[PDB]
């Protein structure tokens, strides 16, 4: 069943994320995986995002049908830029 949430990082007192991410979309097949969280990032500090929730969107940056090479090179690009982040998830 389908369990889709939207969080905003305010990246005030977080240098990045804290995030890696695997697989890539086939349309409607795979997807874009949080495949491990770190302790210390923006990310285990609001704790709502887990390993194995599928990465929707970032900002104004859709994330279903790119490339994992594209999604890394697009969130650090956003995460080297000040002001919050905010992350659609699909929840495992
Ligand atoms: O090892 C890397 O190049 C790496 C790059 C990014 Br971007 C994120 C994580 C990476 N390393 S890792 O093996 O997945 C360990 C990790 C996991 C989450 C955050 C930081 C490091
Ligand atoms: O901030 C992140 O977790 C991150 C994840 C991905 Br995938 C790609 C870039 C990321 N941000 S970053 O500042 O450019 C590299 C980074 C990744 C994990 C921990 C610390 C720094």
């Amino acid at each position: 069943s389908l369990n889709i949430i939207t969080v905003t990082l305010n990246m005030e007192k977080y240098n990045f994320l804290g995030i890696s991410i695997v697989g890539q979309s086939e349309r409607g097949d795979g997807g874009i995986y949080i495949g491990s969280i770190m302790k210390g990032g923006a990310v285990a500090a609001d704790g709502r995002i887990e390993p194995g929730d599928m990465l929707l969107q970032v900002n104004e940056i859709n994330f279903e049908n790119m490339s994992n090479d594209d999604a890394v090179r697009v969130l650090r690009e956003i995460v080297h830029k000040p002001g919050p982040i905010t992350l659609t998830v699909a929840k495992s």
